[PDB]
């Protein structure tokens, strides 16, 4: 508010949203323009100090002062990075007489940070449509049986020995005696999906469809590939699946959609051709001879049962990729035939790729997050990009996925596990998504929230797959204990964050569920109206997603974080909208004064809380409004 020879942290912001820089996703020759924001006379200085990789070394830019904002409150000052290919990291130094504070990804600071700084990627850029749009998640075999006919039946088959066995719709999925939890079916299949298209893009309004492993393969959840080119026939044939794809991009039973497969790359099932574990082929697999064709697609420690696996698994054997050029990079990815690009050229044409176990992919049987793992994702990318431009590459990774996004030459996004599904369980339910006892308090959960997001390249933040639960951890209805307030509130703030909104199948309408499979139940369809709270809620929280672009690509500036009243508030928004989101996480109402003015929602003006329907004025800089414990309101204006 002067020049005091004091820097006003409150009062600072940055982050790559339309407001402060006029070029997210630059290309080589596209300058950056940055915009810092500051209390109005609050400094006597600020400089943007970047390290650009082709230079090895830091350059310096002052900046100069550019204006105010509507409400007179702040000031903007401005400064350009030059244009060139090279991928370069920003931070501030801001400066009020003998006073100096700094400011990068982590937000403001005391002292100079040496990480966490803005990224600059020239010429890499994410789907925009997987930026705006929702996403909705399904296990196959128990989200809708579109047709009986097709249906594992008990005894249908056999696999290792064991004999598969059907369940009624809506029976428990653990495996009676006799049978195993891998091989138990509920008849799901793509009809299904298809005839339920209605609900998913229209009741609930995702356009975005992840579906778990569709190829041949012997179990329930089909990660043991068999046949990567053929979908499995408990789903259907590859025409059910063109007709899926068709009906899923067509705009005559809603918007338009996109569909994501999953790719399970590092390994294949036992029982595929290429290993033939049990002799299913008059073909010989890698198991079978040394002489076999595809011998050299997998590692052998002591040919031919001590071999490299997914975790020990023998059912996994993993895929060798040697050098570039060899056969396998090309069976996976670089053959116009190979598995990822036959899926994404017509007549299949999908659009995207959700890359299960990414991390441990690699030559030899090592196990990646090396050298060798990152450069084939990185010819992956292009593999799949020179076919597709806007197909996703979402990789799978629990920790921070930096080394797989931070280049710009991988992937676009990946499993937010540990920026999102984490942080939301322990702050919202008191336990990991293990279920195990793990909670955290409001600023801390800030605090995990913006480290997290600033591990990330803004685009990849807002392509971030963001799920509350999927197949590989437990529920969180059932973490929360059955409070279905608590799925209330994490689906608002679902809905209104940075990154993907994905719901798992079921996590709408507050499906519970412990560890795999327990957390892979059928799908109850009496409970999918919008008859049920949640599923209402879900229904609302999209349309209000879809309406205002600030929520999908706006910046985001925390605004409350009170640990005594457990209340969360921050803001999204660009040059058209601004939306205060405030969330109340304790078990009592509350009335909140939200400082929109930090937003610069001018006074006067007035705000709609898409959640309740009910509108306020700002008086002040603020506005008030109570709050029911375990849930939140949606002020945008
Ligand atoms: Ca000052
Ligand atoms: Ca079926
Ligand atoms: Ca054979």
């Amino acid at each position: 508010a002067a020049n005091d020879n004091n820097v006003e942290w409150n009062g600072l912001f940055h982050d790559q949203g339309p407001l402060f820089d006029n070029a997210p996703e630059p290309t080589s020759t596209q300058s950056v323009t940055l915009k810092l924001r500051t209390f109005k006379g609050d400094i006597t200085s600020a400089n943007i100090k970047y390290w650009d990789t082709a230079d090895n070394a830091f350059h310096w830019v002052p900046m100069v002062w550019d204006s105010n904002d509507p409400t007179g409150t702040f000031d903007y000052w401005k400064g350009t990075i030059p244009a060139s290919p090279s991928i370069k990291y920003y931070r501030f130094q801001i400066n009020d007489g003998t006073s100096t504070a700094w400011y990068n990804g982590n937000g403001p600071s005391s002292t100079e940070p040496n990480a966490d700084d803005f990224y600059i990627i020239p010429n890499f850029k994410t789907p925009d449509w997987l930026k705006n749009g929702v996403m909705y998640q399904i296990f196959p075999d128990r989200f809708y049986n579109g047709d009986s006919s097709n249906d594992v039946q008990t005894g249908s088959y056999t696999y290792n020995g064991t004999p598969t066995e059907k369940k009624a719709w809506g029976s428990s999925v653990y495996a009676d005696p006799g049978y195993d939890n891998s091989l138990v079916f509920f008849g799901g299949d793509l009809a299904g999906i298809d005839q339920k298209l209605g609900y998913i893009k229209k009741t609930l309004g995702a356009n975005i469809l992840y579906l778990n492993p569709i190829f041949k393969a012997p179990t329930n959840h089909k990660y043991d590939t068999q046949d990567y080119m053929a979908v499995d026939p408990a789903f259907g044939d590859n025409s059910t699946l063109q007709t899926l794809i068709n009906d899923i991009h067509s705009t005559a039973n809603g918007p338009k959609g996109y569909l994501i497969l999953d790719g399970v790359f590092n390994h294949t099932g036992d029982s595929h051709p290429w290993f033939d574990k049990y002799n299913n082929f008059s073909s010989q697999g890698a198991y079978e001879s040394q002489s076999s064709p595809w011998y050299n697609y997998y590692t052998f420690y002591t040919w031919p049962d001590s071999y490299a696996s997914f975790l020990g698994a023998n059912s996994l054997p993993k895929l060798n990729y040697g050098n570039s050029g060899s056969a396998v990079r090309g069976v996976i990815y670089n053959n116009s035939n190979s598995v990822a690009k036959t899926y994404l050229n017509p007549p299949y044409s999908v659009d995207g790729w959700r890359l299960d176990a990414a991390q441990y992919v690699d030559a030899n049987g090592n196990n990646g997050s090396d050298v060798t793992n990152h450069q084939i994702w990185s010819e992956f990318r292009n593999a799949v990009k020179g076919v597709n431009s806007n197909a996703a590459i979402i990789g799978e990774y629990w920790g921070n996925a930096n080394p797989w996004t931070a280049q710009g030459n991988q992937w676009d996004a990946a499993t937010n596990f540990d920026g999102f599904t984490q942080p939301v369980s322990e702050w919202i339910t008191g336990k990991d998504y293990q279920n195990n006892s793990a909670s955290i308090s409001t600023t801390q959960f800030d605090s995990w929230l913006r480290g997290t997001r600033a591990n990330y390249p803004t685009n990849v933040q807002q392509s971030m797959m963001n799920f509350l639960s999927n197949h590989d951890i437990t529920r969180f209805a059932t973490r929360s204990g059955g409070d279905l307030w608590k799925t209330y509130l994490a689906l608002i703030f679902q809905m209104t964050y940075v990154g993907t909104p994905t719901i798992y199948y079921g996590d709408e309408y507050g499906m519970q569920g412990g560890a795999d499979p327990d957390n892979r139940r059928s799908f109850d369809w009496s409970q999918a109206t919008p008859s049920n709270s949640a599923v209402a809620l879900t229904q609302k929280l999209i349309t209000i997603r879809n309406q205002y672009p600030a929520l999908r690509t706006g910046s985001f500036m925390t605004l409350i974080t009170d640990d005594t009243n457990k209340i969360y508030s921050y803001g999204r928004f660009d040059n058209v909208n601004r939306i205060a989101v405030v969330l109340n996480n304790d078990s009592v109402s509350h009335t909140v004064n939200v400082p929109v003015w930090q937003l610069s929602m001018p006074n006067g003006s007035t705000v709609t809380d898409k959640i309740t329907g009910h509108s306020y004025t700002v008086q002040n800089g603020m506005v008030t409004v109570a709050v029911d414990g375990h849930y939140g309101a949606v002020l945008a204006q």
